[PDB]
C-alpha cells in the first residue's frame, strides 16, 4: 500500500538551490513524505533530497536526480551491490536497472548473477562486477556470442573479422554450411570454409538469391536463369510460377436444395432493402422452407430468412460464416478457410440450415438467428468500421471520420443534390477561390452535415430564422415572446451566404442598417473563429458582431492559463500598432502584415473605426469542455475525451472540478487563474459589447443557478460598476517595454477610462459643458506575478486625466492573500485623492484613508489565492449618485451612410450579453427547476448587472442516445440541445397530451422566459445552428466518399464513390414537417427582393419554389462515419455490380436465388484463365483474390492478365474501380506481386506496394535498415 499518508494544499519553495516543501498549515516538512501520489524526503533541514539514498524504517530508498521521487536502483553497500524497489526493500530474484542505465540480476539471496546464466529461458552473460552485457559479442567459455542491445539475450549475429563477414550462432558457434542472421534482421549463407555467399546459389535442391551484400531476398521476382523466378516469401525458395496456385476448378452449384432456397420473388416484397439494394444482414423469402429440418414446405409471406443461410460474397466470408455459426451449437465446429472447396463449404451450409430450422422449431422464434446473424456481421471488416479508415485528426477527433456524399444519378438517384454540394464556402473562401489549399473551409464538423451551398436549403434555413424571430407570434399568438437577435453557430463549417441571407433578413424586416437604434434592438454575434472573419464580417457590413479571440487569446496567455510562465501583460498593448511603438510619437501603421489585436487601447478617443465585436474570457465550448473532461480522465471516471459518459459520471467528475477550482491553494489544475482579473479588462473595455459567461457566475454542473461561484461577487461589482463608471475614451500601458523586465520595472498593466465625454488624458472638459464625467470613469491595475514585490522606491501610477485634477478616489475591488476584497459603496471603502495633474500614486507600501471610518494599510503585492493568482486593483471616482447611469442610448437618427448595420462606439459599448447556461448542467430533476423557469423568475437580476441580451441555449429537442452507427457526440446524450432531431421542436407536448420538456422546460416556459426578459428590457438571443441534425430514423443508400473535414479524399483510401446506407431521412410527421417552408410564401409576397437576390457562393437566389418538409440525403453532404462497412451494400465481384429489386426491368440478383446455375472457379482455356464468382458471372474488368490469399487481375475480355516469356511483366491497369489504377506486376501464373521488388525484362528493378500498385519518387525502407530509393520512373536506385 502506501509508506506515508499523502498530503495537499501546500506549495514548494526553494531556498539556496534547495526545494522545501511548506505544508496548508504553515509547517515545513521533514522525512518521507507521499506528497500528491509522489514519494519524497527531506533531510532535518527540510531540503529535498535527490539522486541519493535514504534509510527511513527498515526501507532504503533511492530518489530520482531530477524529480526527487522515490525509484529503483542498485547501491554498493559495503562491499556488494544490492538491488532495491521504490518502497525501498531489497529485491529477490528481479532484474534492475541503475541510475546510469546499466542491468544487473539479483537471485535469492539478494547478490548479483556474475558470468554466463540462463533466466526464463534466456541465455545473458553478466561481468565480474555483475553488469549485463548488452549490444556486443564476448568470449565465455571456448564460444563467442553476442548478446542483444536491450534485452541482452543471446542470439546470432554477424561481425566482420580480418577482411570477410563471419556468422555467430545463437550458442556462440561460428556458422559453416548455413543460413545465419545478423541483429538487423538480414539473412546470409555461409559456406563449408565459413565466407558468406553471394548472387544465385542453389542447396539442398532448392535455389535462393543473394544479393551484393548477401543478403537473402524473400518475395523478389526476377528473371535470374534467363527465366522467370519468384522468391518465397517465407524461406526465399525459388518457385518457377508456371504452377496455378488458385484451388478452385469451375463448380456448378446448383442442387435439390436450389429450387426450394431460390427467391419466392425478384422484388421488395421477398427482400428486405434499402432503396432496392441488399445489405448484409438482408432477410429473403425463400420459395419454401426446410420446417423442422424435416419436410420442405411454400414459405407464407412471415417466413423470412437471411440471405446469408444460402448465399455468400466470396469463400473467405462462406468459410467465416459456417465456423461462426456452428461455434453457436449449430453442428460440427469446423476450421474452414476460403481454400476449403466450395463443395464442401456449400455442403457444410446446408447442415447448418438444417440446424437452423430445428432450433426454429425448438424455439418457435426466429429472434435469437437475428442477433446471430447481426453479431456476425460486424466481425466481418468489410461490414464494420476496419473498412471506414476511421481517424482523427482534426476535427475527425469529434466522430471518428466523414463521408462525402456524391451525385451520382445512374446508381443512386434519390440521393442526388442537382449539383450542389460546394463544401467549405466559409467566409475567406465563400466563391471557392481558396479550394486547393487549407483556406477551403472544413464543412464536415458533426453528425449529419446539411448542404447550406443548395438554394432550396438556404431558403429552408430562412424559414427556420423566422420561425425562431417570431416564435412566440407563430406559437402562443404572443407578440412578446419572440426572440430578438441571432448566434451563429459553426460560421465557418458552413455556407457562408447564410451570413448574408440573415442579415439582409433582418433589415428587410426591421431596418437594422437604418438606426443605431434598430441594429442595437436586435444585437446578434457570430462564432467565427478564423483570424480573418473580423474583416470579412466588417467588408460585408457587420451584420452580426464578430467576436474578437485577439483579445480572448491574450488573456489565455497572460493571465488565464497555466500556474507560471506567462506573457507579459505588455503584450495586451499592442504596440506595433504604432510606428516604432511610439507611444510618445503615436503615428499608426498604415501597412503590418494582418496582425495585433483588432482595437487599440494605449491612447483610444474614439478617433479611428474600428471593427464592432463582442469579446469573452470564457464561453459554453471555451475552456470548459476540455477541463472539466480532464478533470473526468485525471480520476478514472473516463479514459478518453470522446468517451460517453451518463449523468452521475459527469456529476462525480464534477465534484472534483469544483474542488479545484475553489482551491484555497490557489493553483488550478483544470480551471482558469485570474478570471476576476480577465473579467476587470473585459468589462472596462472601450470598443467592445463584452459576454459574461454563465459558468463564471454560477457552477457549470447540477441545476441551473443552484450555487454560486467564488467569482460572482467581484464580477457582479463589476457589472455595476460598469453600468455607473464606464465611459469616455480609454487608455491603456504597462511598467513593461516587451518580453524582459528591466531592475525596478513590474509589467503592471493601468487599464483608465475617463467619462462620458472625455475621450484624452489631456481633456479637462466636455464640449457641450455636461458635467457627467466629473463622477464616472474607472481606473485598473492588474497582474500576472503572484510573486510580485516592490522595490521601496517603485511607484505605480494610474493617469485619471486631466479632468480629474485633485479628485478623491475610493477602491471598488482590492485583491490581497487570502481573496479580493469588495466594496459596495463609498463609506466602506479606502479613499485616495488624485493630484493637480490627475494621477493617483502608488508605492510598495500605502496608508490609506477611509472617508470618515479609519486609517487603512495596505500593500501592492502579489498575492496567491482561489480567486487570483497576481494583482488586481480598481478605483473609482467618490460622490457617484445612486442611480448614475453612464451608458449612452442609441439614436434613432441615419448617423452613417456607410451601409453597414453595427457600428463601435458609446452605445454599443453600453451592452452586455449573457451567455446564460452552461453544456454540462445537470437534467432538471424537477419542471420547477427548469432553467427557463428559474430565467423567469431571477430576470430582475440580470437588468441589475447591466445584461441588455441573454445568450440562450439552443431549445431544440434533444436527439439523446438515440444512436444509429459510429460515435455518439457529447451534446447528443447531456441534451445541451445542439444536437437534435427536430429544428423546431422547442419543448412542445407529446401528440397525446403529455408534457416533453426540453432540458430547459416546455415550449411555454420558452416563452415565458422570453417575455420575462421583455419585460425586464433584455432582448433575447436565439441560437441558430444551421450546420448540422442529429439521429434520422430513415434510411436510404448515398454513393460515398471518405474525406476529411475539408471534404477531401483521405490519401489511401479505398472508399471513394462506394454505396453506402446512411440515416438521412427524417420522420416526416415532426414539427420540421408542420412548420417546414410556411412562412415563405407569406415572407415572398412582402419582401420579393429577399427572394430575387443573388447569393454570392451559387450565383443564384434563394429558392422557395421547393418546401422541406422532410429532411433526405439530397440536402446532406455527409454523415460522420457509420461502422457498417464499406460494402455492407451487397455486390457481385466479378462484375462489380451491386444487387437491385427494385424495378422488374433492372433485376440483379445472384443466380441461385432465381433458381439459375451458378458456376464458381477458375477455369483455364486455349486463350487464358477465367473465373466466375460465387453468384456466377464472369469476371471483366476487376482485381479477383482466390482462397489461398492471392489476387489476380481480369481483363476487359474476362481473362487473368500473366507475364509471357521475355515480356515485361509489369502492366498499366485502368480498372472501372478507379483507385485500383496504377503499374502492377502480374506473373506467369497471373499473381500479384505485393511488398516485394520485381525486375523487368531488361533488368531494371521496381517495388510494388500491400496492394500491388508500383511506388515512384521516394525513399523506401526495411525491417533490417536496409535503404532504397525510387525514382519517378519508377527504376530503383538504392
Ligand atoms: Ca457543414
Amino acid at each position: 500500500s502506501n509508506l506515508s499518508d499523502p498530503i495537499t494544499g501546500g506549495h514548494y519553495e526553494n531556498h539556496n538551490g534547495y526545494f522545501v516543501y511548506i505544508d496548508a498549515s504553515g509547517k515545513q516538512v521533514t522525512g518521507l513524505q507521499n506528497i500528491d501520489g509522489n514519494l519524497q524526503y527531506f533531510d532535518d533541514n527540510g531540503y529535498q533530497v535527490k539522486g541519493s539514498f535514504r534509510d527511513v524504517n527498515g526501507k532504503h530508498i533511492y530518489f530520482d536526480s531530477v524529480t526527487g521521487k522515490a525509484s529503483s536502483n542498485v547501491d554498493i553497500v559495503n562491499g556488494k551491490a544490492q538491488g532495491y524497489d521504490a518502497q525501498g526493500n531489497q529485491l529477490k530474484k528481479s532484474y534492475v536497472a541503475d541510475s546510469s542505465g546499466q542491468t544487473y540480476y539479483f537471485d535469492g539471496n539478494g547478490q548479483p548473477l556474475i558470468g554466463l546464466q540462463t533466466i526464463d529461458g534466456n541465455l545473458q552473460y553478466f561481468n565480474q562486477q555483475g553488469v549485463q552485457i548488452k549490444g556486443g559479442f564476448q568470449d565465455v567459455n571456448n564460444k563467442r556470442i553476442y548478446f542483444a542491445p536491450n534485452t541482452g539475450n543471446a542470439v546470432a549475429n554477424t561481425e566482420i573479422i580480418n577482411g570477410k563477414l563471419q556468422g555467430r550462432d545463437a550458442n556462440g558457434n561460428q556458422v559453416k554450411n548455413a543460413f545465419s542472421k545478423d541483429v538487423a534482421g538480414n539473412t546470409f549463407y555461409f559456406d563449408a570454409n565459413g565466407v558468406m555467399l553471394t548472387g544465385l546459389q542453389t542447396i539442398s535442391g532448392k535455389t535462393y538469391y543473394l544479393d551484393e551484400q548477401g543478403h537473402l531476398r524473400k518475395n523478389y521476382a526476377g528473371t535470374f536463369n534467363n527465366q522467370f523466378m519468384y522468391f518465397d516469401a517465407d524461406t526465399g525458395a525459388g518457385k518457377t510460377a508456371i504452377e496455378y496456385q488458385f484451388d478452385q476448378g469451375l463448380v456448378s452449384q446448383s442442387n435439390e436444395n436450389t429450387p426450394h432456397n431460390a427467391a419466392k420473388s425478384y422484388d421488395k416484397s421477398s427482400f428486405e432493402n434499402v432503396d432496392g439494394y441488399l445489405t448484409a444482414d438482408t432477410w429473403y423469402r425463400p420459395t419454401d422452407i426446410l420446417k423442422n429440418g424435416d419436410t420442405w414446405t411454400a414459405s407464407t409471406e412471415t417466413d423470412m430468412r437471411p440471405l446469408l443461410m444460402t448465399w455468400w460474397p466470396d469463400k473467405q466470408t462462406q468459410a467465416n460464416y459456417l465456423n461462426f455459426m456452428s461455434s453457436k451449437g449449430l453442428g460440427i465446429t469446423t476450421t474452414y478457410t476460403a481454400a476449403t472447396s466450395q463443395k464442401t463449404l456449400n455442403d457444410a451450409a446446408f447442415v447448418i440450415q438444417t440446424a437452423i430450422e430445428q432450433q426454429i422449431s425448438l424455439k418457435k422464434s426466429t429472434e435469437w438467428l437475428r442477433d446471430a446473424i447481426d453479431s456476425f456481421v460486424k466481425t466481418q471488416a468489410n461490414w464494420n468500421k476496419q473498412t471506414e479508415d476511421e481517424a482523427f485528426d482534426g476535427l475527425q477527433w469529434l466522430q471518428g471520420g466523414f463521408l462525402a456524399y456524391q451525385d451520382d444519378s445512374h446508381r443512386t438517384p434519390n440521393t442526388d443534390s442537382g449539383n450542389n454540394r460546394k463544401l467549405g464556402r466559409q467566409p475567406i473562401n465563400i466563391d471557392g477561390s481558396k479550394d486547393t489549399t487549407d483556406g477551403k473551409g472544413s464543412e464536415f464538423l458533426l453528425a449529419n452535415d446539411i448542404d447550406n451551398s443548395n438554394p432550396i436549403v438556404q431558403a429552408e434555413q430562412l424559414n427556420w430564422l423566422h420561425y425562431l424571430m417570431n416564435f412566440g407570434s407563430i406559437t402562443g399568438n404572443n407578440d412578446n415572446a419572440n426572440f430578438d437577435g441571432i448566434r451563429v453557430d459553426a460560421v465557418d463549417n458552413v455556407d457562408a451566404d447564410l451570413l448574408k441571407i440573415a442579415g439582409d433578413y433582418f433589415k428587410a424586416l426591421y431596418g437594422t442598417d437604418k438606426s443605431d437604434a434598430n441594429a442595437n434592438k436586435h444585437l446578434s454575434i457570430l462564432e467565427d473563429w478564423n483570424g480573418k472573419d473580423p474583416q470579412y464580417v466588417n467588408q460585408q457590413g457587420n451584420a452580426q458582431l464578430t467576436m474578437d479571440y485577439t483579445v480572448t487569446s491574450q488573456f489565455g496567455n497572460s493571465l488565464t492559463h497555466g500556474a507560471n510562465n506567462r506573457s507579459n501583460m505588455w503584450y495586451f498593448l499592442d504596440t506595433g500598432y504604432y510606428l516604432n511603438g511610439d507611444l510618445n510619437k503615436k503615428i499608426v501603421d498604415k501597412n503590418r502584415p494582418n496582425s495585433g489585436t483588432l482595437v487599440n487601447r494605449i491612447a483610444n478617443s474614439g478617433d479611428t473605426k474600428v471593427i464592432p465585436n463582442y469579446s469573452f474570457v470564457r464561453a459554453h465550448d471555451y475552456d470548459a469542455q476540455d477541463p472539466i473532461r480532464k478533470a473526468m480522465i485525471d480520476h478514472g471516471i473516463i479514459k478518453n475525451m470522446q468517451d460517453t459518459f451518463t449523468f452521475d459520471q459527469l456529476a462525480q467528475g464534477m465534484e472534483f472540478y469544483y474542488k479545484d477550482q475553489e482551491n484555497p491553494s490557489g493553483f488550478k489544475k483544470y480551471n482558469d487563474y485570474n478570471l476576476p482579473s480577465a473579467y476587470a479588462m473585459l468589462l472596462t473595455n472601450k470598443d467592445t459589447v463584452p459576454r459574461v459567461y454563465y459558468g463564471d457566475m454560477y457552477l457549470e454542473g447540477g441545476q441551473y443557478m443552484e450555487k454560486g461561484t467564488i467569482y460572482n461577487p467581484v464580477i457582479s461589482a463589476l457589472l455595476k460598476a460598469r453600468i455607473k463608471y464606464v465611459s469616455g475614451g480609454q487608455t491603456m500601458a504597462t511598467d513593461s517595454s516587451g518580453k524582459d523586465l528591466k531592475d525596478g520595472e513590474t509589467d503592471l498593466l493601468t487599464s483608465v477610462r475617463f467619462g462620458k465625454g472625455i475621450m484624452t488624458s489631456d481633456q479637462t472638459t466636455t464640449q457641450d459643458n455636461s458635467q457627467d464625467y466629473k463622477n464616472q470613469g474607472i481606473g485598473v491595475i492588474v497582474g500576472n506575478n503572484p510573486d510580485l514585490k516592490l522595490n521601496n522606491d517603485k511607484t505605480i501610477t494610474l493617469h485619471m486625466g486631466k479632468a480629474h485634477k485633485n479628485q478623491l478616489y475610493r477602491a471598488l475591488v482590492l485583491s490581497n492573500d487570502s481573496g479580493i476584497d469588495v466594496y459596495d459603496s463609498d463609506d466602506k471603502a479606502p479613499t485616495l485623492r488624485t493630484n493637480d495633474n490627475g494621477d493617483l500614486i502608488f508605492h510598495k507600501t500605502n496608508t490609506f484613508v477611509k472617508q470618515d471610518g479609519t486609517i487603512i494599510n495596505y500593500e501592492m503585492k502579489g498575492s496567491l489565492n482561489a480567486l487570483i493568482s497576481g494583482y488586481l486593483g480598481v478605483w473609482v471616482p467618490v460622490g457617484a449618485s445612486d442611480s448614475q447611469d453612464a451608458r449612452t442610448v442609441a439614436t434613432e437618427s441615419s448617423s452613417s451612410n456607410d451601409g453597414s448595420v453595427f457600428h463601435s462606439n458609446a452605445a454599443l459599448d453600453s451592452n452586455v450579453i449573457y451567455e446564460g447556461f452552461s453544456n454540462f448542467q445537470a437534467m432538471p430533476t424537477s419542471p420547477e427547476q427548469s432553467t427557463n423557469v428559474v430565467i423567469a423568475t431571477k430576470a430582475n437580476l440580470f437588468k441589475e448587472l447591466g445584461i441588455t441580451s441573454f445568450e440562450l441555449a439552443p431549445q431544440y429537442r434533444s436527439s439523446g442516445d438515440t444512436n444509429y452507427g459510429g460515435m455518439s457526440f457529447l451534446d447528443s446524450f447531456l441534451n445541451n440541445g445542439y444536437a437534435f432531431t427536430d429544428r423546431y421542436d422547442l419543448g412542445f407536448n407529446k401528440a397525446d397530451g403529455n408534457p416533453n420538456p426540453t432540458k430547459y422546460g416546455t415550449d411555454q416556459d420558452l416563452r415565458n422566459a422570453i417575455e420575462a426578459l421583455h419585460k425586464n428590457g433584455m432582448q433575447a438571443i436565439a441560437d441558430w445552428v444551421p450546420d448540422q441534425i442529429y439521429a434520422l430514423p430513415g434510411k436510404e443508400v448515398v454513393t460515398a466518399t471518405r474525406v476529411d473535414e475539408r471534404g477531401n479524399q483521405l490519401k489511401d483510401t479505398d472508399f471513394v464513390n462506394l454505396l453506402y446506407v446512411a440515416n438521412t431521412k427524417s420522420s416526416g410527421v415532426d414539427y420540421q414537417a408542420k412548420y417546414g417552408g410556411e412562412f415563405l410564401d407569406k415572407l415572398r409576397e412582402e419582401y420579393p427582393s429577399l427572394f430575387k437576390q443573388n447569393q454570392v457562393s451559387t450565383g443564384q437566389p434563394i429558392d422557395a419554389s421547393t418546401k422541406i418538409k422532410q429532411w433526405s440525403a439530397k440536402y446532406m453532404n455527409g454523415t460522420n462515419i457509420l461502422h457498417r462497412g464499406a460494402y455492407y451494400v451487397l455486390k457481385d465481384w466479378a462484375t462489380n455490380q451491386y444487387f437491385n429489386i427494385a424495378k422488374t426491368n433492372e433485376v440483379f440478383l445472384p443466380l441461385q436465388l432465381q433458381n439459375k446455375d451458378a458456376q464458381t472457379g477458375f477455369i483455364s482455356d486455349a486463350s487464358g484463365v477465367k473465373y466466375y464468382s460465387i453468384s456466377g458471372y464472369q469476371a471483366k474488368d476487376t482485381f479477383i483474390e482466390d482462397g489461398n490469399g492471392n489476387w489476380y487481375y481480369f481483363d476487359k475480355d474476362g481473362y487473368m492478365v500473366r507475364s509471357q516469356q521475355g515480356e515485361n511483366p509489369i502492366r498499366t491497369v485502368e480498372t472501372s474501380v478507379n483507385t485500383r489504377n496504377g503499374n502492377y506486376y502480374f506473373m506467369p501464373n497471373g499473381v500479384e506481386l505485393r511488398k516485394g521488388f520485381g525486375t523487368d525484362n531488361s533488368g531494371n528493378v521496381y517495388y510494388f506496394d500491400d496492394q500491388g500498385k508500383m511506388v515512384r519518387d521516394k525513399y523506401i525502407n526495411d525491417d533490417a535498415n536496409n535503404f532504397y530509393h525510387l525514382n519517378v520512373d519508377g527504376t530503383m536506385s538504392r
